[PDB]
């Protein structure tokens, strides 16, 4: 019984596993204050977006694929650490932390020193698309080449992966966050209803498609210019429209990628294609539009939300893998 942890310190998720047991926490990477004092993290916190009294406010401190608030940041990765922890297991935590390939050398140590405040002994850091092709199934320590895109919250990672390292790797800030934005622009400019990101996630999922028709649901809100509440339908065809433009950045994304590849790799994305995991991968359509704009297969992953974790998770389960991710952090 080991308090070894792998965390997946995701824009709008985070998720532990936890070696030897497997995935042991998936929560929103949310942090409600009071007027300021922690008041709620994780899954209590989400709830309370856009819904809070005064005095209270509710926070993504990774939102955007960077740290934005480093002390809030810092009580949220311990917060979720501390839940995890089981006494009957061993001590000297040794802890991996998948980060946004772009993040920097001080967010880097941020995240470090929070997990050791925490009572890690020691910590390794995985970047985001390699955790993704790994827990995805790819062959990443083949000499093969294997293209991933990891459509999160803040950020779309889409790397091509050979012999344990990077060939190509460049994240955008474009995913889940821009595709709720846009919903929530496409109402007040096509309805003059404002609705809250709750609302905005809820079409993206019920609705919301990469690929024009629909079928209709109820949206409820504020009134623009009146500020009364107002209820109005949507339908696929309006949530399509809302959502082609973050869609065609992404594949605008992938796309750029594919400039990127030596001709042997070429040749092997040209057998296999694209694997899509992360949230975002969950966008009905999406596969089949990268595919029409890229001519390769596209496959979207088992279990996308969970890809990166169950990556991270394999790291941590093999001693002499673990130990070396730890030696080049
Ligand atoms: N069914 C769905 N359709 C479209 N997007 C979805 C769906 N389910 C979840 N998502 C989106 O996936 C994103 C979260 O993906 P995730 O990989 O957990 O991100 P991160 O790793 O950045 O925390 C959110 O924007 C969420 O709304
Ligand atoms: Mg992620």
């Amino acid at each position: 019984i080991s308090n070894d942890i792998a965390i997946d310190l995701g824009t709008a998720n985070t998720l532990i596993y936890q070696k030897g047991k497997g995935i042991v926490l998936n929560e929103p990477s949310v942090v409600a204050l009071r007027n300021k004092v922690v008041h709620a993290v994780g899954i209590e916190a989400k709830q309370m977006l856009g819904r809070t009294p005064g005095h209270m406010e509710a926070i993504r401190p990774m939102r955007d694929g960077v740290i934005a608030d480093f002390e809030v940041a810092e009580e949220m990765i311990k917060y979720f650490i501390r839940k995890v922890h089981n006494r009957k297991g061993s001590g000297n935590p040794k802890v991996i932390v998948c980060v946004p390939s772009g993040a920097t050398a001080v967010e880097r140590r941020a995240i470090n020193d929070s997990c050791l405040n925490a009572g890690a002994r020691r910590v390794g850091l995985i970047d985001e698309p390699m955790a993704a092709a790994i827990g995805a199934g790819l062959p990443i320590h083949e000499p093969t080449g294997s293209m991933v895109v990891d459509i999160g919250g803040g950020t779309t990672e889409v790397a091509v992966l050979s012999l344990s390292g990077i060939v190509y790797s460049r994240s955008v800030r474009v995913g889940g966050d821009k595709m709720d934005e846009a919903i929530i622009s496409y109402m007040r400019r096509h309805h003059n209803l404002l609705i809250g990101e709750t609302t905005a996630e809820r079409i993206k999922k019920e609705i919301g498609t990469a690929r024009a028709p629909g079928l209709s649901i109820d949206v409820k809100g504020r009134d623009l210019m009146q500020g009364v509440p107002r209820e109005v339908r949507i339908s696929e065809k309006q949530a399509a429209d809302a959502l082609a433009e973050p869609v065609g950045q992404i594949v605008e994304a992938v796309k750029v990628a594919l400039e990127a590849t030596p001709p042997e790799l070429a040749s092997d994305i040209a057998d296999k294609g694209i694997m899509l995991t992360g949230g975002g991968a969950l966008l009905r359509g999406l596969d089949a539009e990268i595919r029409d704009h890229t001519g390769l297969p596209v496959t979207v992953a088992d279990d996308p939300l969970s890809c990166v974790a169950l990556g991270c998770g394999k790291v941590l389960e093999h001693p002499k893998w673990m130990k070396g991710v730890l030696e080049s952090t």
